[PDB]
């Protein structure tokens, strides 16, 4: 249950959802991240 954007940040793509971006890792996966669940 984290709020706020903790070293992911997600953006809505006009396909229509989100997908999430690691700071550190730099990887962008539509997977729900474990910091961020």
């Amino acid at each position: 249950g984290a709020t706020a954007v903790s070293e992911w940040t997600e953006y809505k793509t006009a396909d229509g959802k989100t997908y999430y971006y690691n700071n550190r890792t730099e990887e962008s996966t539509w997977e729900k991240p474990q910091e961020l669940k």
